[PDB]
């Protein structure tokens, strides 16, 4: 059709290849062809026919004019598909227009009958790839070199309708260079769906990946870092940003809605991370959740060494009606930060760790933004099936520990503590002697295990305080963390209300623990205290 040819156009809206609405349907093929356009409102490729298809293989497409759209708002791409199917294979696509004079979009696919299949190609330009309004796009073994990947929209009040944009990426890297002022490297907004398997996602002014307003995202075998750089025309300057330009009705590159640097920023949407790596900068968080967001993470890693693994916000008013924020780490997911979780606004939060999830850091919250006590949504956390949480809190309302463990690293406050099937609270052995900890809780229930440190020689031990109601059948295992005692001393391990039904048994071998020449056994004389008593051992 247009094989091994050079198409060079310079006039206003003088496209390299244009398949119109008044043209016939059918497959057009281009192989070994290079397209270069520079006129105003001229794309390299323009597809506007639902029955048409274009196979563009082993060629290159470049444009440098302002690709402003006649219909209010919008900028188009060097390759734009408004209807029909584009199949690009081993292609070199580049929008080389002034950053100033144009959005630099390399590929724009929009509409219910707009489709695109991109394989083994590179897409260059500061506006990246923009997909919306029910388009369907598959991208394989490629790379969006510097403008990022932007699916869907918000605001833009203009005749709308039905289907979601559906985008599938496989082994394709996406980078949003600082120049390309894209808020996120990958943004999925509104009725949009993204499936990503394999690939490196780097950049974004405010986030690596942003999922807003009903978006549905599925990341697998991916890495999400803030760092990056490059992609483009020639070598002038790196990223304006003292630019500020003609072009018309068009933003650098889309999103976001919140800012600082978050690996994954989810609001009113759902994101699934599977075997991926997320690295947050000192300032920010691996994952930020708001407005009923749902995030799930099997395997992989979440690291925020100098910050928060998870940040929860989005919603200034708590409403019992609405569904809470939900974060689940399962299938051996690893997480590590100063704070595992950090609450910023009053919306309820549910944090679940299961399937050998291994999380590290404290759970922190922000006292109160005036909203009277019961105007604050609860912070509930659940540990199950071998998961492990090592950190401390003063902000968890309820904690269930079922066949999993909480390694408590410092004095902690928990509203209601429920244990089951060998769930345990392990009072971490301190580095310094006599540095006992206190776990204070309102209620205790179920059947669990507490590993508690005893400093016989100082007459000190860790302590469990239940202020309102202790019930259940629990076990206490004593860790000899000091030296031998020189006389008989008794340690107050557990304080419970006088009536309390709870029962505690020493789990140490034979119901006793020998430290030096002293033997300690657990005793309760009905008053609400459980004490490790300890007396001279028998010869």
């Amino acid at each position: 059709d247009w094989n091994n040819q050079s198409i060079v156009k310079t006039g206003e809206r003088q496209h390299g290849i244009h398949i119109q609405g008044s043209d016939p349907g059918g497959v057009r093929t281009a192989s070994g062809t290079t397209i270069k356009v520079s006129g105003r409102q001229a794309q390299g490729i323009l597809l506007e026919n639902p029955a048409a298809e274009l196979q563009f293989r082993n060629g290159s497409v470049t444009s440098s004019g302002q690709l402003s759209d006649d219909g209010i708002r919008r900028f188009l791409g060097t390759v734009t598909v408004k209807a029909g199917k584009l199949v690009a294979d081993h292609a070199t696509l580049a929008n080389v227009g002034d950053t100033w004079d144009d959005d630099g979009i390399a590929l724009y696919v929009a509409g219910e009958q707009a489709q695109a299949s991109i394989a083994d190609s590179t897409l260059q330009g500061a506006g990246g790839v923009q997909i919306e309004r029910g388009a369907n796009v598959t991208v394989q073994r490629s790379a969006i070199v510097d403008g990022g990947l932007h699916i869907g929209a918000l605001q833009s009040l203009q005749p709308e309708d039905l289907p979601p944009s559906r985008v599938v990426l496989r082994d394709t890297n996406v980078t949003a260079v600082p120049a390309s002022g894209a808020p996120a490297a990958v943004s999925v907004l509104g009725a949009s769906e993204l499936t990503l398997d394999g690939g490196h996602i780097t950049g974004g002014r405010a986030a690596g990946v942003a999922a807003m307003q009903g978006a549905v995202v599925h990341l697998q075998r991916a890495t999400i870092r803030r760092g990056d750089a490059l992609a483009g025309g020639a070598v002038p300057g790196g990223a304006v940003p003292g630019g500020a330009v003609p072009g018309g009705f068009g933003p650098g590159g889309f999103g976001p809605v919140l800012d600082g640097w978050y690996g994954v920023d989810v609001s009113g949407s759902s994101v699934e991370l599977a075997q991926s790596i997320v690295e947050a900068p000192e300032l920010g968080a691996a994952i930020r959740v708001g407005r009923g967001a749902r995030v799930t993470v099997p395997g992989g890693s979440l690291s925020a060494p100098h910050g928060n693994v998870i940040e929860t916000g989005g919603a200034r008013r708590f409403a019992p009606q609405a569904a809470p924020l939900s974060i689940t780490l399962q299938a051996g997911a690893h997480a590590q930060g100063k704070a595992l979780l950090y609450r910023v606004l009053p919306e309820p939060v549910k944090l679940t760790l299961t399937g050998g999830a291994d999380a590290q850091g404290d759970i922190v919250a922000t006292e109160l933004p005036s909203i009277p006590g019961t105007s604050i949504g609860p912070l509930d956390v659940a540990l199950a099936s071998q998961a492990r949480w090592t950190g401390a809190t003063r902000a968890v309302d309820s904690l269930s520990i079922d066949n999993a463990t909480w390694v408590m690293t410092d004095n902690s406050n928990v509203g209601a503590l429920r244990l089951a099937s060998d769930g345990s609270v392990d009072f971490q052995q301190p580095a310094e002697a006599g540095r006992f900890k206190v776990l204070t809780v309102n209620t205790l229930a179920g059947s669990g295990l507490f590993r508690m440190n005893v400093f016989a020689d100082l007459g000190l031990s860790d302590k469990l305080v239940v202020m309102q109601d202790a019930s259940g059948q629990h076990r206490l295992w004593v860790r000899n963390s000091g030296s031998e005692p020189a006389s008989a001393n008794t340690l107050l391990l557990v304080q419970t209300p006088l009536g309390s039904a709870a029962t505690f048994t020493l789990a140490n071998k034979d119901g006793k623990v020998d430290i030096g020449t002293y033997r300690y056994r657990l005793a309760a004389n009905g008053n609400g205290q459980w004490s490790l008593v300890g007396a001279k051992a028998p010869p």
